[PDB]
């Protein structure tokens, strides 16, 4: 009798880590870090709704499409919902130039207000009714986007238009305007009369005469003819003109961009549920608590960081081992309230105190080391979509090699952080109860004989309220240095 | 006599690594994963071969420049081939619209079968043979771009042209045209009578008017008049329709896109060889074995990762050392089939028996490691080529940016994670001669006086068959333990 | 008495490090690797000026707003310096097309030459000097750019122009000319008289026919006219003509481009100042020592790497402890020419010795890890300044992610690397008095007793000389064992 050891906890824990070095490591305590479930549904964004655009795209939306619900509340969004082919864009055929870059303007701007400029009835010397086709049913009639105005031939004159809209308003007004292309020389005169036609239109930063390109083209939508549409953004104290002698789909409503913010155009299937989030991604939201995730790329909101892995555990605590008698041995499932610590065998004792001067310093370092990780992927690169037209290859391929680029490198970067301070975290917690040993070897010199298990007998009588003096650094060799001092020329004379 | 030692692995080699503390540092054993060496041919990409442009550009070969080979085989390639300026071009001069962005298709293409769209005998009402000229030569004679036809007013006629191709095809059709544009007032009504002309294409996605622009330029292989080309996408059951009333270069050839998947345009001055290769790179082929190269940037295939670093050797052993008696002195040359070990020193017995038991447990985590760093850089950064036209400087920049930018972030990862598991392999096994020699101590307690030079005497008779006791881990103390009791007090009390 | 300890530096050193592990860490020595301190003022870039464009832009410096100064020394320059919106742009609206283009030129070019291609006086056949309007004033009369030439019929007439300039020069020559678009067709007819009229431009590379867009626009500096303007590189050997019937705007003047290399155009709202620098930032230059910096991230010159940090500190020297009696309590302020040491305590001798064999090989290894930390950044990301127009938003943010998604990278391993060989610094530094013990410990084996601080206590007589044999790895057992192997026998015998 009359020994101490030394040893480390242990529990019913079965949580597996990794290291440079190893594969699939049992451990007392460890954090998961990556976020991997979604709930599938789109929701608000922290009380603030999408603008959801169902079966139509962004031009159905702003030129007014007869298919598509006009957002009379003027209201503000959060992130903007088109599905990944809508049904409802320009239903009479045609282009809508740099239409890419005013779905980019988009994803910086939160509300709109709709404004006249140019009421339907204020064209006296055209006619402003007959401007419907059979490519633009509502509820199906013929019919017509209804923010524009196909300004046709009155009486068989069409006056040269000349028309201005000074913006008098704070903000930015975005205002969209068109031209017309017939199928032949037959169809441009039966609606514009005059044979040889223009659009022009003019701004401070803005000069742009515009031309009616007649060709023979299949039937899109039923037609052969096309429309092709335009947009500016007119600055505040800044005017418009528009001039032309035929041809020209006219302004009604302008848009007030009255917020600008973060915003996003998220590609998706799915529609509206009673749900908010702090985060969204296009095939669901994210319960945005852990630090990473890899359910989708194009992730908006206070989100966490994405990484293209299937797991990333952070270990915490000591591996996990019976364990009998000493650290040499494995840990002590015996040991409850501390990770490093002793076990007593005395003339009274049993065992098992923990040593909590270097039990809550371990814990204060590594749940310290735990956020300092976390914090610092906090610049981390977080993707932006972004769409791009048939003739612009080559910079959707640059922006996806850049955004698959740094999701690459930000992927590497997270797991190497995991796997290397998880393998010094083990290495520490070895290392702590190495000094523990020692601390008490240090004390209890002649006194003790070592083991070579990770326990010590005493060569003298020990006394429970002085095996605290060695768990508080505190036992003095002397006051049983003379008690030692003859009990070991005993054993070296013993049997 | 009566001793035993702890020491490690020594040998012949002279392969040297480096640390973030240390250059240079001669190991036993170490991998290198870098290559540098190239075979200065281009092959075959694992069977299939590349399309050789030869002297020839992109733009010479889908026209037909006379001077250029068509493939009439339909082949499917690899990759293709383009000298750094080609000689032949646009023969006839002009300009090519959206030309790089036609090169950036052609890297996502694999395969073209050439089809008939509009034979060139089906013009009845227009010249299709006068249309050659002194800049296009074939054998000598004037010639024309094959697989376009320019059409020229016949018997001082020129009917307005209106011609269908209905895509009837499973596949993408590329589609090319072009436009003619005269040195003057006089040559535009010899060729084509009418004055004013267009050529007006339509798709249901592309609406084009094209127009004669006629100006007085310097002689470019001869001539002053110019040729402006254009290119479209034919999807499947969409038409296309060509109207013009002169100065239309029609299409002939069709080429069908039959094969999409991994291709690129190599810009290279070598030619074929009869060679085959897993990784090509524009000045030869890589044996794509090591999983890092630094031949060039612009390598395609199953390859190496490309760094920019002369070397980068993994340390997988000890360092390398005479080295006499223990382990503080240096390692043993006489050790064989183990990295640590001990040395008998017996009543019977010589030396140099090898601790397998934590050899092997050595050899297992480093070439797990060995591996596991390989596979980290799985989804590191590889280049894509691009092309710019002299007004797309800023993108171009951006472009080499981008590539240059991860390629060194990337050599920087590659790097700093060999320097540093390196520091860690060897502190790994200095660590493990510490530990061998720690379970040896802590068995052979008092029967052994430790030596400091990581060998111990022993005070009691060893034995052979004891002395697997200590290197199985099973050495009791007790049953020698009476023996060494009483020889210790013998040297308390010797001499 | 008879003893001797081992222990390390301290210091009144209180400067501070992080890790992983810790935060605040006060050590003996470190040094700053951040620079964060900027002069405010703008220099020359080792002995070569910055052309500075005051309150112009490059438009209006090129073409020559007659508010602007020309450079008529023909000096080279290290860069260029633009205010944010400068009040001499086109004074004479209108557009300058691919400006940004231009201007991305510019940042690789460092010197030109202004020739004469087309003097003023040599259209006999127009009136060269009405062309003046009441937006461009020069001492307050109407003045014009004076590189270029308004060109208006002279007497009702406006003969065709056709004219050309071969490029007889060794350098590329930037060439521009425009067109004036009038408010109506009055205003055509009364400069140009032609009703019809086009500008054409031919190169070996470029075809261009150019036509007035007649428009009512908004008055901009007092006109609703506009002027757009046109560029190209003429290259050497290869001539360029013009050919126009009216609204030409004759270049006059060309730039020889004498000199290619690095620059940069910087917008800053500064001035120059009698200064030089390695390193110039937008808001002042730099002390380019340090190899970080965080002061601007669009900085040119040889100039320290950008990291968006607020400190960065490189840890050197052991951690800082009173500190009594062995190197378990803390290190000695007491010794001074070495790192780790011993002290003597002798019959003689006080102590205070430092083991230089493992101090400079200390001093070593990590002034060989500093900058061997420094040099492996070499290749580390440096921003680029590029513009882009209002219709090139995607790119423009395109540019901007890539940028700070590299600046992030190299942030991100910037802080990593240093905290993690800090950590590896100071863990290197208790291995190195760890082993300085270990060292005495393996010679003094017998004849010493283990105080368990750090301390021995010698059973034998040390001698000065002796002591000497410790720190020398020389201490032979053999030549005093015999003392201490009886003075023991007298301590378990003693009282």
């Amino acid at each position: 009798g009359d020994r101490i050891c030394i040893g480390y906890h242990a529990n019913n824990s079965t949580t597996q880590v990794d290291t440079i070095m190893e594969k699939n490591v049992t451990v007392t305590h460890a954090q998961d870090i990556l976020e991997k479930e979604h709930n599938g549904r789109l929701c608000s964004l922290k009380g603030v709704k999408p603008l959801i655009l169902k079966n139509c795209s962004v031009a159905g939306w702003l030129l007014g499409n007869p298919m598509c619900d006009e957002f009379l509340n003027a209201p503000e969004w959060s992130y903007i919902v088109e599905k990944d082919r809508p049904s409802n864009g320009l239903c009479y055929p045609g282009t809508f130039n740099y239409y890419e870059e005013l779905k980019h303007l988009m994803s910086s701007t939160n509300q709109f207000e709709k404004i006249q400029i140019f009421p339907r009835s204020s064209w006296s010397n055209h006619d402003a009714s007959s401007g419907v086709s059979s490519a633009c049913p509502y509820n199906g009639r013929s019919s017509f986007f209804r923010n524009v105005v196909w300004l046709i031939k009155k009486n068989n004159v069409y006056r040269t238009i000349t028309r201005t809209y000074n913006n008098t308003n704070i903000e930015d007004l975005l205002i969209i305007w068109g031209i017309h292309h017939p199928n032949n020389a037959a169809e441009q005169i039966k609606l514009y009369q005059n044979p040889s036609t223009y659009v022009s239109v003019g701004t401070s930063t803005l000069n742009q005469r515009s031309i009616p390109e007649i060709a023979t083209r299949p039937k899109v939508n039923g037609l052969s003819s096309r429309m092709e549409f335009f947009w500016t953004i007119l600055r505040p104290n800044d005017s418009i003109t528009f001039e032309s002698t035929g041809n020209f789909i006219a302004p009604e409503y302008a848009y007030k961009i009255v917020k600008k913010g973060d915003s996003a155009i998220m590609k998706s299937e799915l529609s509206y549920s009673n749900c908010d989030t702090k985060c969204q991604t296009p095939v669901g939201a994210i319960n945005s608590s852990m630090p990473f995730h890899n359910v989708h790329p194009f992730a908006i909101g206070e989100c966490p960081k994405y990484v293209k892995l299937k797991k990333l555990v952070l270990a915490t605590g000591l591996r996990n081992i019976g364990a009998i008698a000493g650290f040499i041995e494995g840990g002590w499932q015996g040991m409850v309230d501390g990770w490093y610590g002793y076990h007593h065998s005395n003339e009274q004792g049993s065992g098992y105190a923990a040593d909590k001067e270097s039990t809550q310093k371990a814990v204060d370092g590594i749940t310290n080391k735990v956020n300092s990780i976390i914090s610092k992927m906090n610049s981390q690169f977080e993707a932006v979509g972004k769409e791009f037209n048939n003739l612009e290859r080559r910079i959707e391929n640059l922006n996806k090699k850049m955004e698959d680029g740094f999701i690459d490198v930000w992927t590497y970067n997270a797991e190497l952080l995991v796997l290397m301070e998880n393998e010094r975290t083990l290495d520490l917690h070895d290392s702590n109860v190495k000094n523990l040993y020692d601390k008490v070897r240090r004390q209890l010199r002649d006194n003790a004989k070592e083991l070579g298990n990770g326990c010590f007998e005493f060569y003298h009588r020990c006394d429970n309220k002085c095996m605290e003096s060695v768990r508080n650094g505190t036992y003095d060799y002397p006051q049983y240095s003379e008690e030692s001092r003859l009990k070991r020329e005993e054993i070296d004379s013993g049997l």
